[PDB]
């Protein structure tokens, strides 16, 4: 498959809430990478991903990041691409941090954002898939399939007890 | 026994709280049914639902859900039968982005909120019963019987330990 | 000895944490009463021991509530001694309903209130003991020995490692 | 034999859970200090005492920790004209959220240095404290670009999640 997501997060224990994005993409049979790039720990790093991801074919950026999270912010500072942003759960403030830091982008630059937490790891693949949907119509056959089919669960469960 | 409340939520995973509802209605002999409705996954049922409730004989609906909660939202806006809102405890924000997205509806369309969690999901089935209790006299019996044997077990224990 | 301190709390549940402000009073020899009273479940035993306290010699009232907690302020609203609120942690919002439902009070009717929790049960028994100082001398005298105590240990105890 | 260069106080003995952690980077950075328990509600006297001192003492930074309604940090940068760094220790009630508005929310006229709640806080705490001092003592700075470089380097190291 065409690599078409770059899976972004600032640190290693972030990917126990973004691997739940990878699962969705690799559900949806979308090609994608994983990297660590730390906005903090390495700056230039994220300078080089973000100038070089259009030229590598890639089509949208999921990163993550909790507390004072400014990697999501600062891709989009440095490349035209579609930037998703999973606010990581924090372990004092529950990600309240991780949400405001990455949606309240000033005019300019923005970040489409999800949910705090493993939710929004997974609509994060969702809403890439939804991007990529009006180009790919293979993607777009998947993404239908699986709304489809998670509807259709629910309608044959329809007893809590 | 008629059936006078719908009982419905959004996912499996609210039956944990809303069961709490069902036990107590269970307490005062009030007829219901329980039934797995999403905003989210099962759009088309949650307007089929609303629209068929009044014909159906329900008189009140207890609507649970979670994070962004639109189930009790939706169904007020399409029938005319008082909606109540459980606000479910959400595992990041706990229960708070339930809260606002249930409490603050615009002017217009009016959900009447409880508790977040379990105390909520009991109070609902309360309130319903007081709503019943206008209309039916021995649904206003059963409940003032709850509330002075609730009543009477604080007095009966006025010491703590 | 006396029973100058009323300690009322809306459940038994509430007495895991109202406690520590009876073992404080108990290390200050300060008589006491502990009772279960609920403003919602035994609204007519809230007025009436409210109404009867001063009469009876009390002259410090310490209530713990959680959630919407309305006991600290209705006791507040019919007898004119001093009452103290102790907010109880809440399960869902840790107290932050308790600690507003209790001091936000309108003009008129005050409610003197304490930390969030445990700290706050053993702050109120302290800060009763301070009110009961201005007039009792071995009050003063058991208070200002247990505050030099407390720094005491703390001078003896500088190094952390 | 290192010269003691940072205070490092705490209200109470349960901070240091947190406060440690400064400890332990401060000795990784092999800066000199010194670890005391100074209670804002406890030990009112001492702490002015301990701010009037630190000066002359020759130390250059404070770090302060505290939780709740947080005084210690603020009512040492009332007393001493040196830099007070103040750490939110997490409470148990409201996550620290008192604790960092009680820091934080200074008036204008007394400055007291933030760092983010809990052990993240401490940690940054150590590293802007020897920041400050970088910039008097080049043996500090070589030793703060050496950690900084070198936490960069390992995170270029592992470019990849999955290992
Ligand atoms: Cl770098
Ligand atoms: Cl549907
Ligand atoms: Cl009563
Ligand atoms: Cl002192």
């Amino acid at each position: 498959k065409p690599i078409l997501i770059g899976l972004i997060m600032g640190s290693q224990s972030d990917w126990q809430t973004l691997i739940h994005a990878a699962h969705t993409l690799d559900a949806l049979n979308i090609g994608y990478e994983a990297e660590i790039v730390s906005a903090h720990r390495t700056p230039d790093k994220l300078f080089r991903y973000a100038e070089q991801a259009e030229a590598r074919g890639l089509e949208v950026i999921i990163a993550g990041a909790g507390g004072a999270a400014h990697l999501p912010g600062m891709v989009a500072a440095k490349t035209s691409l579609p930037v998703l942003g999973v606010p990581v759960m924090s372990q004092t403030l529950n990600g309240v941090d991780s949400l405001l830091s990455i949606v309240q982008m000033p005019a300019g630059i923005p970040v489409g954002t999800l949910s705090i937490g493993k939710a929004g790891a997974i609509n994060s693949a969702l809403f890439a898939a939804a991007i990529l949907a009006n180009k790919y119509p293979d993607i777009r056959a998947a993404l239908k399939h699986y709304r489809e089919q998670q509807t259709q669960k629910v309608l044959d469960n329809p007893n809590p007890k």
